[PDB]
């Protein structure tokens, strides 16, 4: 099964948005599941922003959010704002914790 970073992008996911950061991070196994985070930080409007988080959020999947920030970059008129936000999918684990 694809990612989500492929998810993503093959579903046109981020419109309006400037990626900055998009960080694969290790695996992490838990008792019952295996996590598999994603770390991104992107740039856009309040719409945008949004948009692109209903979008993640409407995945057929489980996705799960975590670690939710948002500031202006400037401190301009209306200015576009930094997201950061940490995602992650998830698969079962049968091997135990060995």
């Amino acid at each position: 099964v694809p990612g989500l970073l492929e998810d993503i992008t093959r579903t046109g996911l981020g419109s309006g948005l400037e990626f900055e950061e998009i960080k694969l991070l290790p695996e992490v196994a838990q008792q019952f599941y295996i996590e598999l985070p994603i770390q991104i930080s992107v740039v856009g409007g309040y719409h945008d922003l949004a948009t692109f988080v209903s979008g993640v959020s409407s995945l057929p999947r489980i996705v799960t959010l975590h670690d939710f920030e948002i500031k202006p970059v400037a401190p301009g008129s209306t200015s576009k704002l930094r997201m950061s936000i940490l995602a992650k999918t998830y698969r079962y684990n049968d091997k135990g914790l060995k």
